[PDB]
């Protein structure tokens, strides 16, 4: 298995090194034979000989033109001819280019920003993270002690926490008795047998969650501050900083480091994104937190030291837990992407087409153009962005089929060739025009990006097929990953053709898909109403709901499956309408706010919601029940138990802390009412004010007649 490659400087020639996983044992691969390159379009091939003489300085030792040959590549879907121009050293590309573009005769310069380490995966052809070979890893954290005004790792660490398969253990320095703690001498030594611990076991997959921001950072400092070398690459290397824009990214040589918080971040959307948040949410087990003060006064007395040491531990086995979670399918996406995992887990969603495009277009012989000068850069930003789902008809409906689209955007962009290059072509014999924007597209010749669309999900279907007749568990898992990623691959490329650091950029493109994307819905969100009974009541993007006013359970279902034939025959090729499911009861208020049911149960969804308990008794009622007022007639009822100081009161209960910090001023942490107490009249506020929410969100008559 290829984890990474990079280069090392030998004699001033790149050597490059494939770090890669043979069979059971580590090993390191060696290329000096390749050479980093890239492309200058001129006028005329005269001028070829005044720029090969073209000289810049590095480090007090001129940089000169090693090679040229002259190639030719389709640019725009038309064939160019461009020069590639060759070098020793990597480093040689930034200290030239500006000065080969600003020769007079040369147009432009290409592929001149590309990472040679990058380069080499695309075009030796080298995907990384292949094979049935497993990898070791062991996830770890650091705990420390805290000091306001202090600066950054000035207090020492007080135990390493790792977690690897077959158990978590945690290295300290005070003294703690648990069976799986251990001890010695001082912070210096600690350090030295949590080196000693992972050079032992020699994992290929160092788990950290903040990693890239805080642990090695703060391990970083106080390492040279007694005089220790780091040795966590596997070459002996220390871990190295990337600068990565706003935060930092460390990376260990021979290794993965494999930072949780920005897979994360990319995947949930989370109000708060800490361990034990973010813990619960993949798994649903609670996770007990200990704080930066709880922290700072065991210690240092010595008074409870049994839970400081445990939190570690459990901080190091839910890093392990949501690692051997969340890598095997963010392993696929680097096979997919064709970069290492660690540049994919760190990689927007924009970026990680443009590593996929650039590696078609090298197989393709597509001149890959250039990324936006920083005045056009603030040009795109600009762009007017412009989404829009039709108001849901407002009401209680039951018998509801949910029709979805396959793949909508992407489809339309393979079905009218939705394409940079197409796009305002010269001389072709057939065109498609969008609705409304008045775009036109080629389809004599397939364009670059709908050609590649077409080749992923005709290669989803491909692998969703071999899904089944597979027997071992673990290999239709791997099956399951990547189907699941390319699916995400291929809805990222609308959003690609809107996003502003993207080379192949075609705003024109983008606004014809939410066009066409508007036109089809439109013309199917009628053609259903019009031949079929049928009025649909929401709709967004891709999907809308529809059912016929008050038909048979049943007869709905078999309506809903002669609509689908029809217009399946009716929409172009890829262009696939498909059914979802069926509900019952189920009402809409505005965009994206919606609560339905099935057959059984189960709260379809919620998309908008003491109260906790009230807001549950509104949605069953409003739904399962259908009753109409009820709810309504329900919380007024609530007055009669609430602001009458006659239902159970010790709910009022605010159980989340962090009224506000009034409460620990008075207590110079459950709490109703700057009280605790309890066992004497409650509130009238917050009998309107807390179920408010539970009702006005949910009920849209009179805000004011449940009070």
């Amino acid at each position: 298995m290829i984890l990474d490659t990079d280069y090392i400087t030998e004699d001033g020639k790149p050597v490059i090194r494939i770090f890669k996983k043979e069979n059971g044992e580590f090993k390191i691969e060696y290329d000096r034979t390749f050479e980093p390159y890239f492309y200058a379009l001129l006028k005329d091939d005269s001028a070829i000989e005044e720029v090969k003489k073209i000289t810049a300085e590095r480090h007090g030792t001129v940089v000169t033109v090693k090679r040229v040959e002259k190639v030719q590549k389709k640019f725009l879907g038309r064939p160019v001819e461009v020069w590639k121009l060759y070098f020793t050293h990597p480093q040689d590309v930034p200290a030239i280019r500006d000065k080969i573009r600003e020769h007079p005769a040369v147009i432009d310069i290409y592929e001149y920003d590309i990472p040679f380490a990058k380069r080499y995966l695309i075009d030796k052809g080298l995907v990384p993270m292949e094979g049935d070979e497993e990898l070791k890893m062991l996830a770890f954290a650091i705990a420390t002690l805290y000091h306001e005004g202090e600066e950054f790792a000035e207090g020492p660490i007080l135990m390493i926490s790792y977690a690897d398969e077959e158990g978590a253990r945690v290295i300290t320095w005070k003294n703690v008795d648990l069976p799986y703690v251990d001890v010695v001498s001082t912070e210096r030594e600690m350090i030295k047998r949590f080196l000693r611990v992972v050079k032992e076991k020699d994992p290929d997959v160092l788990i950290t969650y903040n990693g890239d921001n805080f642990d090695f950072a703060y391990l970083k400092k106080r390492c040279e501050k007694l005089g220790i070398n780091f040795a966590l690459g596997r070459d002996g290397s220390e871990p190295k900083i990337q600068r990565m824009g706003d935060r930092f990214a460390v990376e260990v040589k021979g290794r993965i480091h494999f930072d949780l918080y920005p897979v994360i971040r990319r995947t949930i959307n989370l109000p708060t994104y800490t361990l034990e948040a973010v813990y619960e949410a993949v798994f649903g087990q609670p996770k007990e937190k200990v704080y930066a003060e709880e922290i700072t006064t065991a210690w240092e007395t010595g008074e409870n030291l049994e839970r400081v040491a445990r939190y570690s531990m459990e901080d190091a086995k839910v890093t392990y837990e949501l690692g051997k979670e969340f890598l095997p399918m963010e392993a696929q996406l680097s096979r997919l992407i064709g970069q290492s995992l660690w540049d994919v887990s760190r990689s927007s969603t924009g970026n990680l087409v443009e590593w996929f495009l650039l590696r078609k277009a090298y197989e393709r012989n597509e001149l890959a153009p250039n990324k936006p000068d920083e005045k056009e850069l603030a040009r795109r930003r600009q762009s007017y962005e412009g989404g829009y789902v039709k108001e849901p008809e407002r009401g209680l409906w039951e018998n509801i089929v949910y029709l979805d689209f396959r793949s909508l955007y992407p489809s339309i962009i393979i079905t009218h060739n939705v394409s940079p290059d197409t796009l305002n072509r010269e001389g072709c014999k057939e065109y498609d025009v969008a609705p409304q924007v008045g775009h036109r597209f080629c389809k004599d010749f397939p364009g670059f990006i709908p050609s590649l669309l077409g080749d992923l999900l005709e290669e989803r279907q491909k692998i969703k097929k071999k899904m089944k007749a597979t027997i071992d568990p673990i290999e239709r898992k791997l099956l399951d990953y990547r189907q699941r990623r390319i699916k995400i691959l291929a809805n990222s490329y609308y959003g690609y053709y809107g996003y502003a650091r993207a080379r192949w950029y075609c705003k024109e493109c983008a606004e014809s898909v939410t066009a066409w994307g508007r036109e089809y819905i439109t013309m199917t969100i009628k053609e259903i109403e019009e031949k079929y009974g049928f009025k649909v009541i929401y709709s967004d993007t891709d999907g809308f709901f529809a059912t016929i006013p008050g038909a048979d359970a049943e007869t709905v279902k078999k309506k809903a499956m002669e609509f689908l034939k029809y217009i399946n025959a009716k929409l172009p090729g890829a262009l696939e309408l498909e059914y979802e499911g069926f509900y019952k009861r189920g009402f809409f208020v505005t965009k994206k706010k919606y609560a339905v049911i099935d057959e059984e149960g189960k709260i379809t969804t919620r998309g908008l919601e003491i109260a906790k308990e009230t807001q549950a008794r509104v949605l069953e009622a409003l739904l399962k029940d259908g009753d109409v007022e009820k709810a309504v007639r329900i919380v007024k009822e609530v007055t009669e138990k609430l602001s009458k100081y006659e239902v159970p009161p010790e709910k009022l209960v605010i159980h989340i802390q962090i009224p506000h910090v009034a409460v620990a001023k008075r207590l110079a942490i459950s709490y109703i009412v700057r009280a605790i107490e309890f066992d004497k009249y409650d509130a009238e506020y917050y009998i309107e004010n807390q179920v408010l929410p539970a009702v006005e969100r949910i009920l849209r008559y009179r805000k004011e007649d449940l009070r």
